[PDB]
């Protein structure tokens, strides 16, 4: 029941949300919800 506990400390953090990844890929799949990444249909 409280908020702001940053966890992991990674490179990839997303900055148009402000999340965190261990990977990069791991972000690239995220993207899609902010750039047009990938597939998407119509
Ligand atoms: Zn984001």
């Amino acid at each position: 029941g409280s908020s702001g506990s940053s966890g992991g400390e990674k490179p990839y953090r997303c900055d148009q949300c402000g999340k965190a990844f261990s990977q990069k890929g791991s972000l690239i799949v995220h993207i899609r919800v902010h750039t047009g990444s990938g597939p998407s249909s119509g």
